[PDB]
């Protein structure tokens, strides 16, 4: 490498909350020169030096008076001298009071690479180690930033409000590349989706569209062919260099009273694959590297929040820290944890405001619920079930265990699991109550594109190339297309509507934001849940059964109080409230009603 190989981050800006910076220099032999600079309202105060003399650690002081401007710091030693010109930029006019997304918000979930192919003369890169391979599922397929700038209509047209992909930075693996959860450069968008600058340009457009972009990012590992796998700054940068120690996942054991340190340190330190270094976030510098770098992300391309990948396998210590230090950056941010858990109480731990009993703390605004999802996913599924719905009410009666439980996401699906219209067992009418659920909780619906047009998978065993299928009209020649509605089917039409007229509607529904929630307890697989506030009551019926039920209204009284009827906005028919509500098989109904008294 060059004196001067990397610089991280490689700008920062005027006016951060956290006036800190710390350098990470990476240069051959750059550990044996002292930093110096000077520029009005930056202080250098200090600088690490490592055995690895191939970095350096400057820290600098950024003051409130710096002003947006450049500067040199200069390097000497070793018998000689280096220039680098450091930048600070302005921030944006109301960056730091950023709006994250919120429940108001819809999140359209994408894979960048299975989205849309924009620019096929990306697809393969020189100097990126994999080449594209649309026929494999676990191969690169060659979507692209520009495809989805191209799509923002179809997408802000069905009804959503945020824009969540999965990561977009550089991962330059062998194989597998296509996930992105193995970054090799936390700096660098992949070549293969575009470049630093067009990822602004996503945000940017998508803004224009009324649009957030939140970011995927990774913080406990990295991929095996990271630049600092050839070069490790320190010793006790990554866990477990030598012999491979595979994490073995017990996640509670860090939030367990009867824990075993061996385990706890597993599941924070062990790594996920051979091809997945973790990096150990008790090493000073891997935090603030970490800190800084999501931070430099959300400044640079506008974010409107974070999505954190394996939220639990980074060291506690360090996620209050980082979440700590964002939300100090970002108090109105939002920043969701992926907690891989179905058990409320182990994901509930993590979430802000949370009183533990072991004391930990934590800025995390929001986690994916799992728990709710996997509820619901066993509700439709287990047809042998009667009453299989009870699962979703329980788990929805633990929400007293989150501080703040509807700032919670709830998806309909996701790339790590079964396409939400088999998980459904391809059947309609139950794929129609689970968006209904999501677009009527109280909670951050996320939607997995492709779901709308009732995209397929397995749903046992490991098939995950299975959930991320190109999404049809993606690539030029594409027999179906589902931005155009062409070679689509009549089933795939009637879904596709169905997810704009219901997200567009909610998008107009305060009620559904901020509102009340009610529940009744199901009965045969028949479930009522009011949303409500002083302006609207909607009521939500669904008949998880292939029969006719009737339900008594008398029974829910205290929401209809004595409403006649309301008109169901799904198919608009008036339904009648008087004595009892008769639920067609396989149905759902959401009514629409005045407020309260
Ligand atoms: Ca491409
Ligand atoms: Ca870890």
């Amino acid at each position: 490498p060059t004196a001067i190989e990397h610089m991280e981050p490689p700008f920062w800006w005027a006016g951060m909350q956290h006036k800190g910076l710390q350098l990470m220099v990476h240069g051959r032999d750059i550990g044996r020169m002292e930093a110096a600079l000077d520029y009005p309202g930056v202080r250098l105060v200090s600088t690490t030096r490592v055995p690895n003399a191939n970095y350096l650690f400057v820290d600098l002081e950024i003051g409130p008076e710096a002003q947006p401007g450049s500067f040199d710091i200069v390097f000497k030693g070793d018998g000689r001298s280096e220039r680098y010109r450091y930048r600070l930029l302005a921030r944006e006019q109301g960056s730091a009071q950023r709006q994250g997304f919120g429940p108001g918000d819809a999140i359209y979930q994408i894979m960048p690479d299975r989205f849309a192919n924009g620019d096929p003369s990306n697809d393969n890169v020189a100097g990126m180690r994999e080449q594209a391979d649309r026929r494999h599922g676990g191969g690169r397929h060659g979507g692209d930033i520009r495809g989805t700038i191209d799509h923002l209509d179809y997408i802000a047209g069905l009804g959503f409000t945020q824009l969540w992909p999965t990561p977009l930075v550089e991962n330059d693996a062998a194989a597998y590349s296509y996930h992105g959860y193995a970054a090799t450069d936390h700096y660098r968008i992949d070549p293969r989706y575009g470049s630093n600058e067009d990822f602004v340009r996503l945000s940017t457009e998508a803004r224009k569209r009324g649009m957030g972009l939140i970011q995927d990012v990774v913080l406990s590992h990295i991929g095996k062919h990271h630049w600092w796998m050839k070069d490790l700054p320190t010793p006790d940068w990554i866990n477990y260099g030598g012999k491979f120690v595979p994490t073995q996942h017990h996640r509670v054991a860090v939030q367990d009273p009867y824990a075993a340190q061996a385990d706890s340190e597993n599941f924070t330190k062990g790594w996920f694959v051979e091809g997945m270094p973790d990096l150990n976030q008790t090493n000073p510098l891997v935090a603030n590297y970490l800190i800084q770098n999501n931070i430099w992300w959300i400044e640079y391309a506008g974010l409107s929040g974070l999505r954190i990948d394996t939220y639990g396998y980074s060291d506690g210590a360090f996620l209050t820290e980082y979440t700590r230090r964002l939300m100090a950056e970002y108090p109105r941010l939002n920043m969701v944890g992926e907690e891989w858990s179905t058990r409320v109480p182990v994901v509930a731990r993590w979430q802000r405001g949370k009183a533990n009993f072991d004391g930990y703390t934590s800025h995390l605004p929001s986690l994916m619920d799992f728990p709710l999802v996997d509820a619901m996913r066993n509700a439709l599924s287990k047809t042998g079930e009667e009453n299989g719905l009870n699962e979703v009410y329980e788990t929805l009666s633990l929400d007293y265990l989150y501080p703040e439980p509807q700032n919670l996401v709830l998806f309909g699906g996701n790339h790590d699991m079964a396409r939400m219209f088999s998980a459904a067992g391809e059947d309609f009418d139950r794929w129609r109550m689970n968006l209904v659920f999501l677009m009527t909780m109280p909670r951050i619906p996320q939607f997995y594109s492709g779901d709308e047009i009732l995209m397929t998978s397995t749903v046992k065993g490991r098939d995950d190339a299975s959930y991320r299928r190109d999404f049809p009209g993606g690539w030029a020649g594409d027999k179906a297309n589902a931005f155009s509605g062409a070679g689509l089917t009549s089933q795939q039409r009637a879904a596709q509507d169905l997810v704009r007229k219901l997200a567009n509607w909610r998008k107009n529904q305060p009620v559904i934001h901020n509102g009340r929630l009610m529940h009744f307890g199901p009965e045969e697989n028949t479930w009522v849940y009011f949303r409500y506030n002083k302006d609207k009551r909607i009521m939500v019926a669904m008949n998880n059964n292939d029969k006719p039920m009737t339900l008594p209204t008398a029974r829910f009284q205290e929401m209809l109080k004595g409403a006649p009827s309301g008109v169901d906005f799904l198919s608009g028919k008036t339904v009648g409230l008087g004595r009892e509500l008769r639920l067609a098989p396989k149905s759902v109904v959401v009514i629409e009603l005045p407020g309260l008294p």
